[PDB]
């Protein structure tokens, strides 16, 4: 309770940081996106800001951004890969106009791999031109979607080539976003009749990959969600409706870095994300769906009921996608048991003694 509310404070960005980092993102985002609005294929190509930082749950240090490229590309159609539910071949319909996108087909399917390359071989062009700015390409691993950036030796950034569809989700996407007791009926109408986006993210086949394949996202409804997150309209408007359900998502989200620290030696936990607290989180928003149920007087509660529900998903080896409900975050072909098991442990250690993880 007043120890969780201490390390808030202590995760808080400092607004210094905050002001001085976007200024470096900026420039690199801005320059980049002025070479790329040159090129007819990624003409078209709009910023998108997603992720933590824009989120208001970005924890410790403003030194990560998340920000995707939008194309939007029309008359779309999708053909899903192998029954994986959220991996997809891209194909137009009966090419009624001539394509900007025409150089990136193999035959009718537009090829992820083809267009990331490209994307990819700009932005490389692009970074070693920039205004006195030290930036340098990174490529991790892993498969990610993006080209990682880091600026100054410091702040990292993720550019996301994405496709925008505005037809209706796909059908995988139907039993998803079950916030409907949470925040309306009438609000999940609203979210589904907007766009959907496809990023360069391929199925796995062996040691290689579907380079054809594409990957669904709804970063954007994550954000707008975390963003207007109350079931009242004015949930975090006063002094009456503050509610701990972003407070409870960045507690999460620090007990996961900080373990993941703590088995460095081993690197037992390198297979866990963020994303797998924040999907963790939105189920227990469905779960919860009163602001009642997430008074601040109640952080304590609030962010045990987040514990033992990402606890429930370790132990049973299924978390949801938020969006897909039939794709599984932590199946085997994704996430081992040794690993689940051992983080299992872990939080549950840390739960079972009021989180000494989190003593200073
Ligand atoms: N496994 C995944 N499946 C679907 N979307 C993902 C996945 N991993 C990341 N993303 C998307 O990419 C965005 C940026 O991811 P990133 O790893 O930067 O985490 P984040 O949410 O920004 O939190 P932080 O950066 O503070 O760790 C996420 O908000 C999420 O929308
Ligand atoms: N700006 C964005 C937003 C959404 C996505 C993204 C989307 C999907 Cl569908 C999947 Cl499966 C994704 N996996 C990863 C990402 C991602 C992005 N990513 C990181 O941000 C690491 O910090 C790697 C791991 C990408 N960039
Ligand atoms: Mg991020
Ligand atoms: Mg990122
Ligand atoms: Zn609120």
């Amino acid at each position: 309770a007043s120890k969780l509310r201490a390390v808030l404070e202590k995760l808080k960005l400092s607004r210094d940081d905050i002001s001085t980092a976007a200024g470096m993102v900026k420039g690199v985002v801005d320059h980049l996106l002025l070479r790329l609005k040159c090129d007819s294929a990624f003409r078209g190509v709009g910023l998108l800001n997603t992720g933590s930082y824009y989120e208001h749950v970005k924890i410790s240090a403003p030194n990560e951004f998340d920000v995707m490229f939008k194309l939007e590309v029309p008359r779309i159609q999708l053909e899903e890969y192998s029954n994986t539910r959220a991996y997809y071949f891209v194909k137009f319909k009966r090419n009624p106009k001539e394509n900007p996108l025409s150089q990136f087909l193999e035959g009718e399917i537009l090829s992820a791999s083809k267009m990331l390359s490209k994307f990819r071989k700009i932005i490389k062009e692009e970074i070693n031109d920039i205004k006195d700015t030290d930036v340098i390409m990174k490529r991790k691993r892993g498969g990610s979607p993006a080209v990682t950036l880091l600026i100054s030796e410091k702040i990292s950034v993720d550019i996301t080539l994405a496709l925008e569809s505005k037809s209706s989700w796909p059908a995988s996407t139907q039993e998803g976003l079950r916030i409907q007791n949470w925040l309306s009926a009438k609000v999940r109408k609203q979210l589904r009749l907007k766009p959907f986006y496809l990023v360069p993210k391929h199925a796995k086949e062996g040691n290689g990959f579907q380079e054809e394949t594409w990957r669904l996202s709804f970063s954007h409804i994550e954000k707008e969600i975390l963003n207007n997150h109350g079931k009242s309209k004015t949930c975090c408007e006063n002094k009456e409706e503050k509610c701990c359900r972003k407070d409870c998502l960045k507690l999460m989200k620090y007990l996961l870095e900080q373990l993941k620290e703590r088995f460095k030696d081993k690197k037992h936990l390198d297979k866990f994300s963020s994303y797998h607290v924040k999907t963790a989180f939105f189920h227990v928003c469905t779960q919860n769906p009163q602001d009642s149920q997430w008074d601040r007087k109640d952080l304590g509660l609030c962010f045990d009921n987040c514990v033992t529900y990402f606890l429930q998903c370790l132990r049973t080896e299924k978390l949801e996608n938020y969006f897909i409900p039939e794709f599984n975050l932590f199946s085997s072909n994704l996430i081992d048991k040794r690993s689940k098991e051992f983080l299992t442990k872990q939080i549950e250690y840390e739960r079972n003694n009021e989180f000494p993880v989190f003593d200073e």
